[PDB]
RNA sequence: GCCGGGCCACCCCUCCCACGGCGCGACCGCUGGGGCGGACUGUCCAGUGCGCCCCGGGCGGGUCGCGCCGUCGGGCCCGGG
């Protein structure tokens, strides 16, 4: 069969509904303001 | 000294181009709010970007058009009397 039929056919492409399955890298802005809210909880508690 | 032409000087009108200034409009990026979908953060319920839409405003520069101002401006110092 191999050699009677040796081609390859390829899958046909499909149509994508663009569901990202990983996270997005974080933003400047937002792990600047993630290190303040730490800062603020931490000194929160401290007074507390 | 012998007869004509043209030009700039009078006085007035009008074209184009160049330069500088002022004001208006069209296209741009950057920046403060609202609506939507979601993703994330914080040892108080609070906050942060993201993609779309609405954007009411600001910013100046790059180009274009418009109007005015100024030039012992340039067009044989355009042309008209």
């Amino acid at each position: 069969a191999i050699r009677e039929n040796p081609v390859y056919e390829k899958k046909p492409k499909r149509e994508v509904k663009k569901k990202r399955w990983n996270r997005p890298k974080m933003s400047l802005a937002q792990k600047k303001d993630r290190v303040a809210q730490k800062k603020a909880s931490f000194l929160r508690a401290q007074e507390r």
